[PDB]
């Protein structure tokens, strides 16, 4: 490579793999599985807008905090679900689901909430029809933490520090995801991004 | 080509491309995007006929002037939509849409309004059935301005004059489209044109 | 020629208007120089209207 | 594969960075000077532009291009319309702006004017000026903020180069019909 | 040569020796010869 001046004389710079231990520690670490899933932020906002945005009408949950669906204390699982059942006036009750998959150092949490056709629901109310409406679509939010491949000398204590580091990256990621003025479009029906000049 | 008399003597007429600059100016001009779409003419007529022509029954709009659906101030788009929601007695509410596409010097505005089956709606009212009717079809009107390829010396000020020229061609085109006595058939279910002898 | 075209078929009626334009630089150079050349159109502008 | 390096690491950053493209080209300096000399020097007569700021000819907003042109039309008395062109090329970290303005034969133009005869005249030649920035080879460590700093560094070298090119008394020959360069004494 | 617009159409510019009389008159003209040379300035 390039040439520089060492005390022996002019010496060639060199790039070597000598002295780098890339060995990894196996993803064999049991992790804490919450006994319920708190959806407080989303449901307080849904109470704020009165469970209706435009033509999307939403169901009222059973609880702001979701109970486990297929998780039992003391039984290890790689897939766990929490669920409640949204209900509403002239709405067929429909479940809202929070899924957690923990495999090979990869943790992934997904949230799926359904909605209904407000045009149909208000037609039902206004002309005094006796039927109900089934869900029309959903919205989904996924979050993923790739925490595999810790190094071999990673202390049992230092894995907790790494835990907190990843959780702070999580917070930063969601903030960057929703960052922006609420005067302007930023998430739904997205086509492309346009950052403003000033 | 042909022969004529020039002062040098009999001279051959000639047709050349010398001295004609056909260079064009790129379609890189931001255009004004209305903050709402006024449909006043069509909806005043729809109030005139009481939202019913024959078997076609129409919905009553939310507003004569339509708000933006996916347009945000200060965000440039090549596609923008305005919408309201028609409602009616024993009619499932249904949206009426006004679409504007602005690409490569071509501006295109389309209007789509739905209608419903009056035979079904009056059956509902007359025999006191509790259901409602969904839209049965629509009518659409398209308008297109091909304003691409302005010349290179077109002044910034003169592009406004060209703007107004195109808008006047628009007016003339719609007048030619609907021109004719209202005693005789001229638009819907059209098969061919027959201009009268006298 | 400036042209207005009407197509009526299968319930769809469509009116199109096409007007041509010439190179003002060529025309005015000819006029100022008192040259007897006549200029052919360099382009056109078009407006379409359609009823389904 | 991760390797520890002793000495210089010459890894360069790939030239894969979009750059800002002006929506028009300002030519204010040259056209104000052309107005100053009444669009005529010696036997060279120039045309009057439609605008001092040139609009894009083949550039569309939001569409990446590696070659773009701004253009206007010079018109003149007894003259055939001739376009003045500003070309910008961006490729592989090298960005180059070229300016081309045509001129005409003043003897033909004023002989026609004085003879009151129908002729008109086309351009005889042009003058061209090129400017080139070799910005490739950014090192690996450089982040975006540092790249902005490098942007401004190159622009300052640009200004220095133009000043060094035009440097000298206006009493004396310095650019056109150049044969060789000579330095004065004391 | 170059091309321009004449009233017949686009026409080629041309450079000719037609109509230029370069004939010269012989140097056969007696000239005045001063009867003395004034060097007053020097």
């Amino acid at each position: 490579g390039q040439l520089y001046m060492g005390q022996q004389g002019p010496v060639q710079s060199s790039r070597t793999t000598f002295g780098v231990n890339p060995d990894r520690q196996a993803n064999a670490r049991p992790v804490y599985l919450a006994p319920a899933a708190p959806m407080e932020n989303t449901y307080t906002y849904l109470g704020s807008i009165q469970f209706a945005a435009g033509r999307h009408i939403f169901g009222e949950p059973a609880s702001n905090v979701l109970p486990p669906q297929n998780i039992v204390p003391g039984v290890p699982t790689k897939h766990g679900e929490y669920v409640t059942t949204n209900t509403g006036d002239r709405l067929m009750a429909s479940s809202t689901t929070v899924t957690r998959d923990v495999s090979n150092g990869r943790t992934k949490v997904s949230i799926d909430i359904p909605y209904y056709d407000r045009n149909a629901v208000e037609t039902l109310k206004a002309s005094a029809i006796p039927g109900a409406v089934a869900p029309v679509g959903s919205f989904k939010v996924n979050v993923e933490v790739l925490g595999g491949g810790v190094l071999t000398g990673t202390d049992a204590n230092a894995q907790f520090a790494l835990d907190e580091l990843l959780s702070n990256m999580l917070m930063d990621a969601a903030r960057i995801a929703q960052d922006g003025p609420k005067n302007t479009a930023r998430l739904v029906a997205a086509s492309h991004g346009v950052m403003p000049q000033a």
